[PDB]
């Protein structure tokens, strides 16, 4: 059923869906769940791993944010026709919740992405101390975003629950 979501978007115009987040958020797991094609890894620069899933019209692009230095945001290339922006958060890793707010804000300050629709996957809801989507919203202050269409979706990637729902939203926003 996930592939059929992106049928609505088969309009022929190439389309990037940038999916980022701190390492170990759940990005690789979500791609593999998209069941849309192979995951292909590339290293355009020392310390810059990129995972890609290209369906027909759609292109997925994933890499990690923070920790090590951003000295090279060569990412600029991929900011071409990124209509969607997915940010994956480990709803359990409360230690790095500050960093995710930093990282998200940066992506949000990226000029070429000003028009991207933003989806947040609150991932790992299945763990002991995993944040709910109401507090994750508060602690990030997505609330303050006035002119940016955005949404938060609880998920468990390892189980694939929520992913269809959140992509159903995003898919629909870009159609
Ligand atoms: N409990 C739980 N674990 C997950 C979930 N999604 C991914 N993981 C695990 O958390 C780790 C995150 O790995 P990965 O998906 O590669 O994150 P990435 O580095 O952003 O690509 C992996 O060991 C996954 O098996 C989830 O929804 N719930
Ligand atoms: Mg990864």
């Amino acid at each position: 059923t996930i592939s059929s979501l992106f049928s609505r978007l088969f309009g022929k115009k190439q389309m990037r869906i940038l999916m980022v987040g701190l390492d170990a958020a759940g990005k690789t797991t979500i791609l593999y769940k998209l069941k849309l094609g192979e995951i292909v890894t590339t290293i355009p620069t020392i310390g810059f791993n990129v995972e890609t899933v290209e369906y027909k019209n759609i292109c997925f692009t994933v890499w990690d944010v923070g920790g090590q230095d951003r000295i090279r945001p060569l990412w600029k290339h991929y900011f071409q026709n990124t209509q969607g922006l997915i940010f994956v958060v480990d709803s359990n890793d409360r230690e790095r919740i500050q960093e995710v707010a930093d990282e998200l804000q940066k992506m949000l300050l990226v000029d070429e992405l000003r028009d991207a629709v933003l989806l947040l996957f609150a991932n790992k809801q299945d763990l002991p101390n995993a944040m709910a989507i109401s507090e994750m919203t508060d602690k990030l202050g997505l609330q303050s975003l006035r002119n940016r269409t955005w949404y938060v979706q609880a998920t468990c990637a390892t189980q694939g629950t929520g992913l269809y729902e959140g992509l159903d939203w995003l898919s629909n926003e870009l159609s």
